[PDB]
């Protein structure tokens, strides 16, 4: 894998609004939301708990639809 994705830098509880401290960028497989889209996720709520080190996928983010 070469391209980085958004990965939880902390446990993100269900219904939390994303902030920058929560979102690192890592090369992971499978590919999640591109790391470049981090700014676009800020203040959007997750619809499930996102454990530390989980790749953030589009379906985990309420209202995410590029």
């Amino acid at each position: 894998m070469n391209q980085a994705s958004v990965v939880a830098n902390q446990l993100i509880p269900i219904n939390t609004a994303l902030t920058l401290v929560m979102m690192r960028a890592e090369v992971v497989t499978p590919m999640g939301i591109p790391a470049v889209d981090i700014p676009r996720l800020v203040s959007m709520q997750v619809n499930r708990a996102v454990p530390l080190g989980t790749t953030l996928m589009p379906d985990m983010v309420k209202g995410y639809a590029p």
